[PDB]
């Protein structure tokens, strides 16, 4: 027996909207960009989810990190969760893109929603970038290119910008399923498998990867389209 | 759409599977204790799996809770995980059970596992000694009688026994499927469904009821049998 319930399309979606109701919404604010955002992007199913911006925003006001880095900024949503998280604490948030269309929905975004004071934006091909910066991050969210992720963690670890006591979030790290094989997700539409079967592959090595490093403590959860958490190991 | 990927049974558990191999698992010793459970008890499905195991544990190093309290002991598999997971810093450990039959078996348990004096197991129903704790936990674990939930969340927050910064995990919150609706779990067995939807009725009591409860923040994470998160609110937290 697993740790996974089953269920079929319509049921997840049933279980997935009771598990909105029934946890703290996210602002209207949110939902607006959300939306704007399915309105105006062809590739907008790469966007988190309202469930998700939920999850985001909850685990910034619990763990109150005071300096948050994402990789992979899209249209600004899950930047935007990160702030009102932390709008108690004032944290510092560094996202990095490198798409020129979505760093401008970006700017957009942050200009009408009045986050600029807290979110800065680095443009560039994050594999570059990330390792332009100093200090630490007491939580990282990882969500680029998955064929990048073991590069992103190995510089993240190498130039120790995980704080002692922060927490790595990757996110989509199942593919929809297809990292554990491209027979996992038969509700799939042909026309995303390759993309899908792609990243797929890459996340299983990633995945393999992490269990090699003697530097962390790793937990693949089944959640979403699964999370991987990473932590200095003790001490 | 939202949230979930659906997967049926058999590929429900490959995906398990995959998820236990890529992270750290338990240490040995609570994997002979999760066998030897399996083994002892018919009713062992009560029990945690062992990818839940590993995620007590990454959870208890990461927020290093000084005190820890769980509400349904069963065999003592997840009170091993706690204890497994707060080593470095000697955190007492308080799990609260009734059954005379699971007090004796986790009582055994903790003393073949070689615990210290920081594991308190209080026996008696939950209802009434959970009342009778003093300080606070900063992590709470609720899994005993899914009716009593509830209960147990207007005690421990009436009473401040959850700390500023703690949280609250509660655990089988789905119940299959079925808190959600009772055609929500197709492939359960029929003989354990009528149990399973009487709890599903009580945790979809419970769950509305969180929403309505000014002190807390509420995060229904749909993992495992479906996890509650409550944390006070940033404004509720009192000193
Ligand atoms: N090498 C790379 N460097 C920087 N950004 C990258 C990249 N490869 C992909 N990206 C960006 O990563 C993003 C992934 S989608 C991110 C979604 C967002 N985090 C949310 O939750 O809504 C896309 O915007 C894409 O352009
Ligand atoms: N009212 C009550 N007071 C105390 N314990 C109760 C209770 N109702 C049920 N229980 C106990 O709660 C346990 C639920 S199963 C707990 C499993 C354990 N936490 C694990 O993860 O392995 C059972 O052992 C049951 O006997």
């Amino acid at each position: 027996l697993g740790s996974i319930l089953p269920f079929n399309e319509e049921t997840a979606d049933r279980v997935s909207a009771y598990c909105e109701k029934n946890s703290h919404g996210i602002p209207d604010a949110l939902v607006e960009h959300w939306e704007w955002t399915r309105t105006r992007f062809p590739d907008a199913d790469k966007m988190s989810s309202r469930l998700q911006g939920s999850w985001m925003i909850f685990t910034a006001r619990d763990r109150k990190p005071k300096r948050i880095l994402e990789i992979g900024c899209y249209s600004g949503y899950s930047a935007l969760a990160w702030y009102e998280g932390t709008r108690d604490t004032k944290a510092e948030i560094v996202t990095l893109e490198y798409s020129p269309k979505m760093i401008a929905a970006s700017r957009e975004a942050f200009k009408k929603y009045g986050v600029g004071d807290r979110v800065k934006l680095i443009e560039g091909p994050a594999e570059n970038t990330l390792k332009t910066l100093e200090g630490e991050f007491d939580l990282i969210f990882v969500d680029a290119n998955k064929d990048g992720y073991a590069g992103y963690v190995k510089t993240i670890l190498d130039q120790g910008l995980l704080s002692a006591n922060g927490i790595i979030l990757c996110d989509n790290v199942f593919a929809r399923g297809l990292t554990i094989g491209p027979d996992c997700a038969p509700w799939l539409n042909d026309h995303v498998r390759p993309y899908w079967n792609g990243c797929g592959q890459a996340l299983d090595k990633f995945s393999a990867g992490l269990m090699e490093d003697p530097r962390i403590d790793v937990l693949l959860l089944p959640v979403f389209d699964g999370v991987t958490q990473i932590r200095w190991k003790d001490g």
